[PDB]
């Protein structure tokens, strides 16, 4: 009397995503006044998510329906994998969004020298060659298997499917995926903001006759809700044995999925792109 319920709301969360993914590449790729050296990170993380949407949601919701993973075993690891990589992707062009915007508000004189055509994909090549350095390389040789006989059958079993990773890997991906862009995003955005004040103290002593704060605000809150937990229960639960339990683990991992659908709308809001998506339909 609850499955057909979940299942509307999942589908519609699939629909959402995909919709705002596809919607935010055609309006990059159509018209010619979005391209920017700026844009192509935008065009990033929406293909990022586009891939998560389509390749993580559909079969994470049939396993949460389904009793059982009914696949063979080799799809287990390519699905982890995939699952890690974008996530990883997303959080670093994140990040990289972040970058470029500090180097632009901090030394405009300068921003041409430091951004140019070739350097975004340079930059982009690299950065996703690391997020899949350390997705496809320590899963699909099976670099992050535990010790413990629990899950050992999981592992065996081709039907049993759930996540169980050595004290190694757990740690080390957190580390690499969560608070370095945390602390590269507080520190250049704290610098902004600072800016930002001593210009509007500027203006305002020049002028004898906030807004920032709105904005600030949400770039950080959204991001810092959907990722903060998850990654903080996953390091206490390998870090302490019976500290949660396998529910809570997975409405956490679940609810930090939404993030992605959330960006395009936090992204894109300048009047060229509302023009072009009227221009849409
Ligand atoms: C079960 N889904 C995975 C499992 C572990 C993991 C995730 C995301 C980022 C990481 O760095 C991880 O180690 C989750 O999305």
């Amino acid at each position: 009397v609850w499955v057909v319920g979940m299942g509307i709301v999942m589908s519609l969360i699939v629909l959402a995503i995909v919709f705002g993914n596809v919607l935010v590449i055609t309006a990059i790729a159509k018209f010619e006044r979005l391209q920017t050296v700026t844009n192509y990170f935008i065009t990033s993380l929406a293909c990022a998510d586009l891939v998560m949407g389509l390749a993580v949601v559909p079969f994470g919701a049939a396993h949460i329906l389904t009793k059982t993973w009914t696949f063979g075993n080799f799809w287990c690891e390519f699905w982890t994998s995939i699952d890690v990589l974008c996530v990883t992707a997303s959080i670093e062009t994140l990040c990289v969004i972040a970058v470029d915007r500090y180097f632009a508000i901090t030394s405009p004189f300068k921003y041409q020298s430091l951004l140019t055509k070739n350097k975004a994909r340079v930059i982009i090549l690299m950065v996703w060659i690391v997020s899949g350095l350390t997705s496809f390389l320590p899963i699909q040789m099976h670099w992050y298997r535990a010790t413990h006989q629990e899950a050992i059958n999981c592992y065996a079993e081709e039907t049993c499917c759930d996540f169980f990773t050595n004290q190694a890997y757990a740690i080390a991906s957190s580390i690499v995926s969560f608070y370095v862009p945390l602390v590269i995003m507080v520190f250049v955005y704290s610098r902004v903001f600072q800016e930002a004040k001593r210009q509007l103290q500027k203006i305002d002593k020049s002028e004898g006759r906030h807004k920032a704060l709105k904005t600030l605000g949400i770039i950080m809150g959204t991001f810092t809700l959907c990722w903060l937990p998850f990654f903080i229960v996953n390091i206490v639960h390998v870090i302490q044995d019976n500290l949660i339990r396998k529910e809570v683990y997975i409405l956490l991992n679940w609810i930090g999925y939404v993030n992605s659908g959330f960006n395009p709308l936090i992204y894109c809001r300048s009047p060229d792109f509302r023009i072009a998506f009227q221009e849409l339909l």
